């Protein structure tokens, strides 16, 4: 990771917190190409003090997203190591996450807005899947609106996906059970089976939020019954919007090896 320094940093609002962290709007004041000096606005993402003895698996997250280059994964600036503050510097995205998106429209969104977001985030996951890397936390809060839809001109919205966090192998098994549904039931069962299949599960239940107004699947259940949901089998119910419930419903397969690859989860979308 490229090293930036804490005098280069001004931390300005809170956006809100992840697990273990805090996130802040903030600046970077940087030489830029061609040695021309700039102030950008920068996302910093602090882990938190108390909890840095997982300063290796936040950073590790971010490293994840470098390892490949690709316009819908959100780009990593570097970091910021000064006493027992760890800092992730990255792209700054216009409009926030899709979560909180998608409940404050939810009156004016329709289903081809969702469609697209839908392809575009699968393609992201086709891309990480060719490449054999694990996601681990695919989820709508971890999905960013760089660009809103121009009904005049066209354009369609355009997303990113944002690194995953502390991984689910390393968290305290009470955050992976109030993960459910997202976590998958074998990954409840034993973390270590975090997998490839793992991220077509959460891909089912991110799809379920983008068709869901921002609703949170099984936000009702408490934890307990969160894992009596999984012993029991039982399937997300179809979103009001029901176009890409089936869809939903195949990658959220129980059996690991039947959840469709993303090359064909992309044929099933493009088909609707
Ligand atoms: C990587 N990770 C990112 C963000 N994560 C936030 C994490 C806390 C909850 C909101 C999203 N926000 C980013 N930008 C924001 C832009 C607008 C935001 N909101 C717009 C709608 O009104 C509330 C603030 C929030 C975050 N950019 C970013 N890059």
């Amino acid at each position: 990771f490229h090293k930036i320094r804490n005098e280069d940093l001004i931390f300005n609002e809170s956006l809100g917190q992840g697990t273990f962290t805090k996130i802040f709007k903030g600046v970077r004041r940087e030489v830029g190409d061609y040695g021309q000096l700039h102030e950008t606005e920068v996302l910093l993402k602090v882990l938190d003090k108390a909890h840095r003895n997982y300063s290796e698996s936040f950073f590790e997250a971010a490293s994840m997203m470098s390892k490949l280059s690709h316009k819908h994964l959100v780009l990593n600036y570097g970091v910021c190591v000064c006493g027992d503050e760890n800092i992730l510097v990255q792209e700054f995205v216009k409009f926030g996450s899709l979560d909180t998106y998608l409940k404050k429209n939810k009156n004016c969104i329709n289903i081809l807005w969702k469609l697209e977001v839908a392809k575009q985030l699968a393609a992201a996951m086709h891309f990480l899947e060719e490449n054999t890397l694990i996601h681990g936390n695919v989820c709508a809060k971890n999905i960013l609106l760089i660009r809103e839809e121009d009904r005049k001109t066209g354009n369609p919205p355009f997303i990113k996906l944002s690194d995953p966090g502390i991984s689910i192998t390393v968290l305290p098994k009470d955050i992976l059970q109030e993960r459910i549904p997202w976590v998958p039931p074998e990954c409840i069962e034993n973390p270590k089976n975090l997998n490839l299949a793992t991220d077509k599960w959460s891909f089912g239940t991110t799809l379920w939020e983008i068709c869901s107004g921002g609703d949170k699947p099984l936000s009702a259940l408490d934890s307990q019954r969160k894992l009596q949901f999984y012993e029991d089998r039982h399937q997300l119910p179809a979103p009001k919007a029901a176009e890409l419930a089936n869809l939903i419903n195949n990658c959220m397969d129980y059996e690991p090896d039947h959840r469709p690859s993303f090359r064909a989860i992309i044929r099933d979308l493009n088909s609707l």
